């Protein structure tokens, strides 16, 4: 059994897709449509840096997530489980037909627009110390207004918070043997219950569109199982103010049985994740 894995922000990268673009045109052209620019010129030229700002690069790795996938399902047996990283999601969705493409693409716009315009705290992302210390650290740091945000391998975790207690945890973590801290380039504190305004918002955006049940199964973000037919509004709404179980999701695929795990979409940050959750389980 095998799984596909979607990535999300931070993945992408100027000249991303460019095969892909010539390869589907039609999609191509769909995904200008709800967007109102060129979808390849974002992606090739990456004009004004716009890849790096959350309103332009939710939508580009939608893209490229949806036709890396149609890559895949012409040359290869189709997958037996889907998992998206935050924005990957939505394409993971896409790829179980719980809606069409133009309809994930608005979703994610919309996404990109909550996030870009959300304001207050910020995030950091640690490698090199598990869980249990991480949340040792913010304890005996005093960092109440901080907590985790993303579990995404087993040396990998994702803060969010207070921007002040953001900062002044970098110090402390590396003294603790972090081998890196790195603050986001993000305009809020994500995946708290502080974006609960935005995860509000999102969810009567949802309330919209009318769902398909997922022909393949979806691992939720937010509960690491599989999303139910009757809970998309939800598992998508409530991603953003939720913790991110990444680690959670690639060990519950393990434990159902999945031993071939494949990234659809551009580069390997999913790929090296996923060998980091392997060794330690």
């Amino acid at each position: 059994m095998k799984a596909y894995m979607f990535p999300g922000q931070g993945s992408q990268a100027k000249g991303m897709g460019r095969a892909l673009f010539d390869a589907f045109p039609a999609l191509t052209a769909r995904a200008d449509g709800v967007l109102g620019y060129s979808i390849r010129a974002l992606c090739q030229d990456d004009p004004d840096q716009r890849l790096s700002q959350t309103q332009f690069t939710q939508p580009a790795l939608y893209v490229v997530n949806a036709l890396s996938y149609l890559k895949r399902r012409e040359e290869e047996a189709p997958p037996d489980f889907l998992a998206g990283h935050s924005l990957g999601e939505f394409s993971a969705l896409f790829a179980a037909g719980v809606f069409d493409f133009e309809t994930g693409l608005a979703l994610v716009k919309k996404r990109g627009e909550l996030m870009g315009d959300a304001r207050g705290g910020g995030m950091a992302a640690v490698i090199g110390l598990d869980e249990e210390r991480v949340r040792e650290l913010l304890d005996q740091n005093g960092a109440t207004a901080v907590d985790i945000a993303n579990l995404n391998s087993p040396s990998q975790v994702v803060i969010s918070g207070a921007k002040d207690e953001i900062a002044r945890l970098q110090v402390p973590f590396e003294a603790a043997g972090a081998k890196k801290y790195t603050v986001l380039r993000v305009s809020a504190a994500f995946h708290s219950r502080f974006m609960r305004p935005a995860m509000v918002e999102f969810g009567r955006f949802l309330e919209g569109y009318d769902f398909a049940p997922p022909k393949i199964p979806v691992i939720s973000n937010v509960t690491a199982r599989p999303c139910k037919a009757d809970g998309i509004r939800a598992a998508l709404s409530e991603q953003i103010a939720s913790p991110v179980r990444w680690c959670e999701s690639i060990r519950y695929l393990m434990g159902r049985g999945v031993e071939e795990f494949v990234e659809c979409g551009h580069g390997i940050v999913l790929t090296g994740l996923y060998a980091q959750i392997r060794r330690d389980a």
